[PDB]
């Protein structure tokens, strides 16, 4: 029946549901509206999830899994995974197929199996509230997730016993949450998302026309090196160096001490969003030949700000890029929305307010907006939420080059995504053994006047006269906006394919110029195409 919305976070997860017109964030059994994305396998053979796992992490470093979102859908040889292997206290391994897996108590486990434990806890939280079984869910992912990362997140949902009705990206979710407020129509917003695992900025248009409120992503980009875990690392390094200065001991080779220090550092960071100073007090942190040793280090907000200032400042250039990619000025941004617990740092809030020249909206909850928006999307699917449309359409026509230097369109401009279209082409010359698939974007009929998106060859064509071979070309744009182009020789069975990433933005100013350019050249483009036609469309070598 009902469709729950789940924010599956690097650090914390959250589940919400539509209660008629208003979404409700649901509390787990401890009373908490968020649940740590932490999974622990205990000595006695049971699996802990959430705060119970978090509480015993410091004593069970090998078998307490966290930050698995950094691994989900990734290959073991991925740079981020290799970077992750050294710092993580649990064992990260290569699966037989090369994926990044984990090993706990001799058991090899794929990331989706681990994240499924967190999603199952979100599901029971909802089932407890509703008093009925729950199986339909909208699950969110970062806007920077690729196909493999999205697919692995869907698999995690299914392993949790959920029907994954939709995946949507976290900034769009936040925008749906904000867009519930009154007076939010026909505005451009900036979603500044500083979570545990990454920084992400999205520019989203919320328009209201003929009673329908539409949500469209105009630009997005992210940086996984600017997340709250990186803030923690700066403070941890400071505490390590300070303890060496104070007592001549380097804690880095002591895993138990480093786990306690990581937890204390994060708590000190959080406290310094409220206070001007805090005390990191860790008794019996280690010992040497002269007995036990104890840590007591005062950290001021000014010191923390000095340690992470570069991280905060590195979030500004991604903002400038997103605005360039949307073709907008800061003066076009009508509201700024902060998402993510790391945006509660006063320094972050001031830097964002300074850049946009306006205070971020304070009626958006940075810890819950993503889950709320996922629940809104669920309400759209059931009909509980009316007059709301997530708008994702192609900005420009997409096609391939055919004989005579012509652009042949496979997907027309303004086609709703996801979409799939195929057309059969043939060879231009007798006994042609290969064709070149040149993928093009734009509105002109001359292939050379459009943008080239990539190209690949299909060879192995059996000898035959021109026009006889049947080459099926398929364009498929998936829900992640990624364009998949394939060419298949129907008589030989051979196929080749490429993947084309989504554009980082949609610049309507420039798109409309291109459209007007094409309209201004419409008759000239027709005459060009017509006498090329005087020679099933054909492909050259
Ligand atoms: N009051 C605070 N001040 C500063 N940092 C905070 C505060 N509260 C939480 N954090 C930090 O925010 C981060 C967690 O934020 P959040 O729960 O939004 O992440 P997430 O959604 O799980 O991550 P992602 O979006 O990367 O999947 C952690 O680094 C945590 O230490
Ligand atoms: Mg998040």
């Amino acid at each position: 029946g009902k469709i729950i919305g789940i924010d599956l976070g690097t650090t914390n997860s959250c589940v919400a549901i539509m209660d008629g017109t208003t979404p409700r964030v649901l509390e787990n059994a401890e009373g908490d509206r968020t649940t740590p994305s932490i999974i622990a396998y205990t000595q006695d053979g049971e699996t802990l999830v959430g705060q119970p796992a978090k509480r015993q992490a410091v004593t069970n470093p090998q078998n307490t899994l966290f930050a698995i979102k950094r691994l989900i859908g990734r290959r073991f040889q991925d740079e981020e995974v290799q970077r992750d292997v050294s710092i993580m206290p649990f064992k990260i391994i290569a699966a037989d197929n090369g994926d990044a897996w984990v090993e706990v108590k001799g058991q090899k486990m794929a990331p989706p199996q681990i994240s499924a434990e967190v999603l199952k806890k979100m599901k029971k939280t909802a089932e407890d509230y509703l008093g009925e079984p729950v199986t339909e869910a909208v699950i969110t992912v970062p806007a920077y997730f690729n196909d493999a990362q999205r697919q692995a997140t869907k698999d995690a949902g299914r392993i949790a016993g959920l029907e994954v009705k939709r995946i949507i990206n976290e900034p769009t979710a936040a925008a749906l949450a904000y867009g519930l407020d009154k007076g939010t129509g026909n505005r451009t917003i900036a979603v500044y998302d500083l979570g545990g695992g990454a920084f992400d900025i999205s520019i989203i248009e919320i328009d209201e026309v003929d009673g329908e409120k539409t949500f469209e992503v105009l630009a997005t980009n992210g940086d996984t090196h600017l997340g709250g875990e990186d803030f923690d690392s700066r403070l941890i390094n400071y505490l390590v160096e300070e303890f060496k200065k104070d007592q001549g001991i380097d804690l880095r080779n002591d895993p138990l001490a480093m786990q306690r220090l990581k937890e204390a550092a994060e708590k000190a960071k959080i406290e310094l969003s409220s206070a001007q100073q805090t005390d990191v007090n860790l008794p019996y942190i280690t010992a040497d030949a002269t007995g036990p040793k104890h840590m007591n280090i005062k950290v001021t907000r000014a010191k923390l700000e000095s340690l992470v200032e570069d991280l905060v400042n590195r979030s500004i250039e991604p903002l400038k890029v997103a605005l360039q990619d949307a073709g907008l000025s800061v003066s076009d941004i009508d509201d700024v929305i902060l998402v993510g617990g790391q945006t509660r740092m006063p320094m972050v809030q001031k830097k964002v307010a300074e850049f946009f020249g306006k205070e971020p909206r304070k009626d958006v909850n940075p810890d819950e907006a993503v889950a709320i928006g996922a629940a809104v999307q669920g309400g759209v699917l059931t009909g509980d939420v009316k007059d709301v449309l997530l708008l994702d359409v192609t900005p420009l026509s997409l096609g391939i080059e055919t004989m005579g230097g012509v652009m042949t369109t496979l997907i027309a401009k303004n086609t709703t995504i996801p979409t799939k279209h195929s057309q059969v082409f043939s060879t231009a010359e007798d006994n042609q053994s290969a064709v070149t698939i040149h993928v093009l974007q734009g509105e002109r009929k001359r292939a050379a006047d459009n943008k080239s998106l990539g190209q690949f060859n299909l060879d192995g064509i059996n000898p035959a006269p021109r026009g006889m071979p049947q080459i099926e070309v398929t364009f498929d744009i998936d829900a992640d906006g990624i364009l998949h182009v394939s060419a298949k020789d129907k008589n030989s069975g051979k196929e080749q394919k490429i993947t084309i990433k989504a554009s980082s933005g949609l610049n309507e100013d420039e798109i409309q110029k291109m459209v007007r350019d094409a309209e201004a050249n419409a008759e000239a483009d027709r005459k060009f195409e017509e006498l090329v036609q005087t020679r099933r469309l054909l492909l050259t070598g």
